[PDB]
């Protein structure tokens, strides 16, 4: 249930910032943003706290909310994993502000964690400190945030999230299949790219939106069924993806799976290592939320009441790959009636199975 509201509001960020980067690859990371943005709503006051509160469809101070976020962490960091999935959120602040007494302590309580502390004038230090936290929370996956450059002695208040993932299919794609084909980018042209073959029984559905547009719907179990990539791609060019990614929602996918039957199908589906680094200001002054980015308007009173604090700088960075798994004279396979080659741009999204987070979603348009 906090799972739905985080992934929608997840999701709706990522709708803004697929507007802005038509036809370039973009992965993202609706569960992390959401994660990230409720810790932000504590430190938070005012009209500022009503922008973001509006904005997600909860507050984190309301009974149960905190608690179920927790719960879906330690899930997702669960045993199941292998290093498939790491992800971290942090809000650093200015070292020596007159923080309002019992906020840590209460910030704690319900994140398990804490709001870093940073003497911003030290500049090229701060930067090591957010830089150096991403990469000892991402196993070293992510170790750099381009954006992080802009940090300066004026800097008051950062907030950063970071995600790495790389899954274990249930059943994976046979090494000898990959092969190099051609993928059609939106802009007309062509590219030669490794792609992967595997045939077998795929959950699948074709769907229709509201207005028209016609997509193929694939499920990709991973390990144990806890994680699965759906993948959306277009019946023929000219279908954009922004008519299915701008209704997009965690019931939808639900509504996915409850067509779905397993099918054969030959599958072609392109190997793909992409990394992306949004900065959040624009998609989220786009969902209401302009206050916390305005030096004299932002109200984060629950944290410092004393100095005028402000965001200066928030980021997610994502990093995913799909490939044969988690790591010959002949290529052998059961015929099958009809194949799906995903040859042009596609959706993908990833999701927790048990709560129905999206914890990954993304459009390619060149692997």
């Amino acid at each position: 249930y906090v799972a739905h509201l985080a992934s929608d509001f997840g999701v709706r960020v990522f709708q803004q910032v697929a507007q802005a980067s038509k036809d370039r690859n973009v992965v993202f990371s609706p569960y992390g943003v959401a994660s990230v943005l409720a810790m932000l709503q504590l430190t938070t006051g005012g009209e500022t706290q009503q922008q973001i509160q509006a904005a997600m469809g909860f507050k984190i101070d309301d009974k149960g909310m905190a608690p179920a976020l927790r719960h879906l962490y330690k899930e997702l960091m669960g045993p199941w994993n292998k290093d498939e999935i790491s992800t971290t959120d942090a809000i650093f602040v200015q070292r020596d502000l007159k923080l309002v007494q019992g906020f840590m302590p209460h910030f704690f309580r319900l994140f398990r964690s804490t709001v870093k502390q940073v003497d911003f004038s030290e500049v090229e230090r701060a930067r090591f400190i957010i830089n150096d936290w991403v990469k000892t929370h991402t196993k070293g996956m992510i170790s750099h945030l381009l954006g992080t450059g802009a940090v300066d002695q004026l800097t008051r208040l950062v907030l950063v999230n970071a995600l790495y993932f790389n899954g274990q299919w249930k059943t994976p794609f046979p090494d000898s299949s990959t092969h190099r084909r051609l993928f059609h980018k939106s802009d007309g042209s062509t590219v030669s790219v490794p792609m992967m073959a595997q045939t077998n029984k795929f959950n699948y559905t074709e769907f229709t939106t509201p207005d028209g547009h016609y997509y193929d719907i694939l499920e990709l179990p991973y390990h144990g069924d806890t994680l699965s990539m759906f993948i959306a791609a277009p019946y023929e060019k000219e279908v954009p993806l922004s008519a299915l990614t701008n209704i997009l929602s965690a019931q939808l996918i639900s509504h996915w799976k409850g067509n779905m039957t397993r099918l054969p199908r030959l599958l072609v589906l392109p190997k793909f290592s992409l990394e992306t680094e949004v900065d959040l200001r624009k998609p989220l002054e786009n969902l209401g939320m302009t206050d916390m980015f305005r030096q004299f308007q932002a109200d984060f009173t629950s944290l410092s009441d004393q100095e005028p604090l402000h965001v200066a700088l928030a980021l997610q960075k994502v990093k995913i790959e799909v490939n044969e798994s988690g790591t010959a004279v002949i290529v052998s396979a059961r015929m099958a009636p009809e194949e799906i080659i995903i040859d042009r741009p596609f959706l993908f999204v990833v999701r927790h199975n048990p709560t129905g987070t999206v914890l990954f979603m993304g459009q390619v348009m060149e692997p």
